[PDB]
């Protein structure tokens, strides 16, 4: 059949929002999360009806199966039941009655994190080691938000990572292989836990202080998994302090249990962030 | 006929499986043992799927057969029963109460079961698995998928092999099959030696941190997998062996079988 819907099996919630206000535009993201397109949607925010407020639409690619559907439905329904949360791209509506399926959440204006840090580079808006340490604690608080709803990440880094207007770090793939990224316990027998998102996470804060750099760069693949064996951790960024880049091997513990769970890093972050 | 079995026993419980294979599905059979009066066993059916086609319905028709007459060997998933005239088609095959392979080995590894994995059981269970993999090779089997999951563990911690057919696991897939889209039992030997890998590591991931875009080519290049920490210097090379770039080189199951009661029988 197709996602049209002849004789598929569709709900009525409150979420619906009204096919006939939506517009799309150009595909935004190389589409590992789906088919993802800009949209000038009207009247989302249900407090400011007739200004025209851009989101993304989450749609089927062309050659989708039934279970592509399913997945995108279900998805539909994780991001309902997940709740609201500043740090991450957030559900607010849908398209599912009398036509195709349209996911809308949240736009971002400014690219993902690894271009956005890159083009504030010093070689406009310089960022400084306060707004490195702000946006850090920005995710973390996100991270761990997205802990509580026993959520797995499909693929965390800077390019998975949004920007607003605002300048408010959002957190997107909380649902190709990103093996600079995983940890050893992931790569060997490709299970992800929290622990592991805990060491992507240190990952993640080591792209930021870099300034959108490329982790173990010049390490092939092949070995890189032998080398973490070993204990061997990417060293400090340049314009860093010895306790994050304490807190980022203690990310990247050998072993999970000792790791620092979520809200230990937002503790500390909000520690370090006190102190401007 | 003979191997026919009565309807009022059989039960749906839980699918069992994720796929592959069949629509394999929970049982509890009673008194399907001959020397056993009543005592209910736990079985798998495999049952038809909902959207029940042409070629589906001769497909595990064809399966019933190929159980037929393979015959009977303890390390593989025999066939004991079936539910097919008058009726819905029920196949009920054996039950493995521990699970797969791949997840028995992970819960059983040193820091889910206290009873940690000797080097002897490991090397019992590549003993077993081959001497399995020279049964299926006796008569013209195919194995479709050979992988940790697609072997079972009964509670008596038997090996027993759940995928095999008659005349993409990329990571499993020998060079041959891979760039030149041939099959023989060469390449059964490869995914053989893979499936070592993965024992010898307790249920590891084969090629840990490569992707298969960059595993292709370096495939292609020679590179072969690092020698599992469990493992030792000779079972390595009879991995290493199994991989060998010539397939013609590589042992045969009959080999694999003697050379790995030949280290069995040490220390015992
Ligand atoms: C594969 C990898 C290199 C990559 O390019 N990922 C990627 C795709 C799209 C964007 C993106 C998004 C965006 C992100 C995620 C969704 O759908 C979604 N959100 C949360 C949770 C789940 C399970 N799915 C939709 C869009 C946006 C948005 N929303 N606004 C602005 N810019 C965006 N980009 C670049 C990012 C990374
Ligand atoms: C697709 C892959 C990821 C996977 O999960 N395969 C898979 C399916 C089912 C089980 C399984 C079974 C089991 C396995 C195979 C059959 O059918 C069959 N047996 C022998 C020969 C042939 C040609 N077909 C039926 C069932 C069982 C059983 N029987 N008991 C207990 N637990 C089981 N599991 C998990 C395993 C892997």
């Amino acid at each position: 059949l197709a996602g049209v819907s002849e004789y598929e099996l569709p709900e009525d919630p409150k979420w619906e929002f009204p096919r006939d206000k939506l517009t799309l535009g150009k595909p935004l993201g190389e589409g590992c999360f789906g088919q993802v397109v800009m949209a000038e949607a009207v009247g989302i925010d249900k407090d400011k009806p007739k200004e025209a407020v851009t989101v993304a639409v989450k749609m089927l690619k062309d050659d989708a199966t039934e279970k592509d559907l399913s997945d995108l439905v279900s998805e539909m329904e994780m991001m309902k039941m997940i709740g609201k949360h500043k740090n991450i791209i957030n559900l607010l509506g849908a398209c599912t009655q009398d036509g195709p399926l349209y996911v809308i959440v949240e736009y971002a204006s400014k690219g993902n994190l690894r271009e956005y840090l890159r083009a504030r580079r010093p070689p406009e808006e310089q960022m400084t080691f306060k707004d490195l340490v702000s946006c850090t604690y920005q995710l973390a608080r996100g991270m761990e938000y997205l802990a509580s709803q026993k959520c797995i990440h499909r693929d965390l880094a800077a390019r998975n990572v949004l920007v607003t207007e605002n300048n408010v770090m959002k957190i997107a793939d909380f649902g190709r292989l990103p093996v600079k990224w995983m940890a050893p316990e992931a790569l060997f027998d490709r299970v992800y836990t929290h622990q592991s998102d805990v060491w992507s996470f240190g990952v993640l804060m080591w792209e930021i202080f870099t300034l959108g750099g490329s982790p173990y760069p010049g390490i092939p693949v092949e070995e890189l998994f032998k080398l973490l064996k070993e204990g061997h951790r990417m060293d400090k960024p340049a314009n860093c302090t010895n306790e994050l880049y304490m807190m980022m091997r203690d990310c990247w513990h050998a072993v999970p249990s000792q790791r620092p769970t979520f809200k230990q890093l937002v503790e500390d972050l909000d520690r370090i962030l006190t102190l401007t």
